[PDB]
């Protein structure tokens, strides 16, 4: 049935390198085929982690665009739930702004570790993310590591997405 | 019981660990009940938190201190740089899975250091805050310190509101 | 038996007629009808879009509470809002007692949503059944030509 | 801290040890799922509902909240729980409690007991704006089968269909 | 040019209403649809936009009209056109049992075209129901309570 | 070097001065600056609250696209929106039209019932005369916009 990968379920590891916490997520080859393939083909992807300021129970990284073509809207949400792993296509203009306050095409790879989140901000309104993976192992530990990023900072911390094989 | 204020009053807002203070004009004329409730009870000091949904926000949480809560007064759901806000909450509002902190009335005293903020969450929808002060000196320095809380954490950091005199 | 109200711009001399929604907004309909006429300075909405309204002191023995509410008012809607002094006397607004906002929606694609508190539902208590086009034109003229010396008056239709 | 960690762990075991469950059943289609009552985070609402079970009434599919079915019953608690563990973004498996009046839905107090069977839902309508629900249970068995039944309510209708909340043995 | 009208029909229930095609304010969408009528497919009741029924058909215009006369607050009697892709619709969040067009009828009020997939979903308002709205609304409530099995929504030239 | 624009209501004779945000909105700032002056019939906002604006045919060789956007504009913001005739020639209220807007108060939402959120490019911030401009905008709200013209020009 699946558009691209038609074998047994594939999985990605999602790792905070400094804290050394990893969880594992099912790749949604069925309902997000283009986003899943774009990410999978490009793994590993690893960069400075950030805690969300508006989308709530969220951590994410920012990487240069990697796919030959961006997937476009696919399996989108503006109400991400615990365990969602999301992909966003942004431009420099979207992110390099006073409202963001950080210290080409950019991809945001995000993990939602809690509930009651809205992908909505005062820059543009709604910001839907492609849901392309779902955490199936280690979610509680990841959530605890993310609360520690919120309270204890993201200095020298790196979020890495890799193939679990 | 008008509790008239004929001259400008100011509060200092200080991050103790980082050692950064800014000064705010108290909005005695447009937020008289809130301004009094806060003024009369200063200093108020507690662990700082960075917002997860309201964006460019830091705040602390203290036990109710006023003889009676001010109610809605000079409210915003679009807080701006320099806004200092007061929120009345109950334990049920805050002690939630969606908040993920590490019946009683609790006051949130918040500082908005940047723009493009929405006081909206996935617990209840809009969460209006009473705007009761506006930062008139040291906003840039405070904004820099708050980005350092976002990136460097809030461990052992304390937000303190005090009378300037 | 259906009851109707007249809604009039005194200076422009434009009136329309509305059916009072006694069936689905009985408490609001009664509160208003019993107190008519109600007349005051007109204002054009700055956030709710195709709206004019007035502001009057509370008139009912007790406020109706939420009833037949909308945050998506449509052309022809007549709405009632209960506010306090704190709601209206703000910098955001640029104009401890209870105030009633009586509102006419003359066009579509309106949201009763503002940056002070978020959603502001109105009780929909009447629907304009005659002279909506003319009223709409007069409201556009309030938008472009101002509200100076203009009064919005609600009255019982005979 | 080690103290906090251990406390959390202890608290979780306690609530596991006294876990109670409710059955949620569509009577005509004959489909039941089981939900854990959230005595830890929604103690007031969980009690108010447990105490009054069973509760059973005509089912409705939501028209604004999306992947939702619900019933409406007269108020049953001696006092309403008030806002507790609320969401405006309900998720698959959530079971929600709302207090309404006759004016909200058409002066009587009515309870809306709701099951969310899919995702990407917003508890927001054109009458009042946001309508938060108290999340008081989470479906732990039969969610897929319940979701398939709810889709069939959506396409096939709610006629003669009853939604029943009951205590699980 | 003279007013053109369309009939909107539920084939199983046998209920038809008539709408004025909005050639003046939605000319591209009005043309796209008129030229391609009849359009007829399985009916669905909305799950998020409230008092809505609709069908889904393959794209039929030589080119899509694009945003025209849009609303996210549709009102009773609105007929709306949306352009979607299979990605917008074939989702877990939709739970249904390429360019696709959604032709929608709004039979009641207090509707928001807003969902948890993408946020706001504006529709092009291209017709307004002028006869039979009350009967259609009653049929649509009956789709809600009684289901959509073997029911077909048909748009045709009047 | 900082560049400044004057924003003037011609009939009321009220002018304020705005810093052009060449750092954070370079494309929009250049597009506007290179086309000044721009001057047209003033309107008060009906949805974005504490707002006046004008509408002018597109002037730039190419539209800036999204840049430094807000849906929560604040006092002193000057915003740029690119619209088509379809966006604006509606009952609710193709050629490319630009809306140049001044926000004179707070608690504004750039959100409407036509399309939802309508982000504006923030390209200048009023640094002098805001109080006077706000009083004049309140007078447009109460006293109308007839024969009133909003003019954006280079400060000498």
């Amino acid at each position: 049935e699946n558009l691209y990968f038609q074998g047994m379920a594939r999985y990605i590891n999602i790792t905070l390198e400094k804290r050394g916490v990893t969880c594992k997520a099912l790749l949604l080859d069925d309902v997000a085929p283009r986003t899943s393939k774009a990410v999978w083909d490009a793994l590993p992807q690893s960069s400075q982690v950030f805690h969300g300021k508006y989308a709530r129970n969220e951590i994410y990284n920012l990487v240069p665009a990697f796919a030959p073509k961006e997937p476009g809207a696919e399996n989108t949400t503006v109400t991400p739930i615990p365990g969602d792993v999301c992909y966003f296509t942004f431009t420099s203009n979207d992110l390099k702004t006073p409202s963001h306050g950080y210290e080409q095409t950019i991809v945001d790879l995000a993990v939602f570790y809690g509930r009651n989140n809205l992908l909505l901000n005062g820059d543009t309104g709604w910001v839907p993310g492609n849901v392309f993976a779902t955490i199936v192992e280690g979610l509680d530990e990841m959530a605890a590591a993310c609360q520690d990023i919120w309270m204890g900072g993201a200095r020298d911390e790196t979020l890495t997405f890799s193939r679990a094989e």
